[PDB]
């Protein structure tokens, strides 16, 4: 049902957290070749994590869930501005500029965990 859709995109979003913290221990130990590794794999889990998001919240619509499909525009809205941010992050690694890349990352943690503020509201919504 959408809620064993919710939880895979729940632990695909883990997923990400793990990798992210590995990867920042990678950043300031200074393995730039494993930091690329960890980046690639981040592509494709927060496009895996917006793909299954973007299930939920149409089957939210197609349901008529207003709750959900609120919360779920709110999460996902948030979600695109850590994506933005992401995004820039890989920039400033291509670039060599180490310190936009720290402070980016200070950013992803802090827009990931706005967006976490929802998700138990969505799960007992959906
Ligand atoms: C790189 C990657 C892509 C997809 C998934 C996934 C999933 O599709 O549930 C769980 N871990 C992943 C990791």
């Amino acid at each position: 049902s959408v809620k064993s859709e919710y939880a895979e995109a729940a632990a695909v979003g883990q997923e990400a957290v793990a990798v992210f913290n590995t990867m920042k221990a990678a950043f300031q130990n200074g393995d730039k070749e494993a930091v690329a590794q960890y980046l690639a794999r981040l592509a494709s889990l927060y496009t895996r994590h917006e793909e299954l998001l973007n299930r939920i919240l149409e089957k939210a619509r197609r349901e008529g869930n207003k709750e959900a499909v609120t919360l779920m525009n709110e999460f996902t809205a948030t979600f695109q501005t850590g994506k933005s941010i992401f995004n820039a992050m890989v920039a400033a690694f291509k670039n060599g500029d180490d310190d936009s890349f720290e402070s980016y990352l200070q950013a992803l943690e802090k827009v990931t965990a706005k967006g976490e503020t929802l998700a138990d509201q969505i799960a007992k919504a959906l």
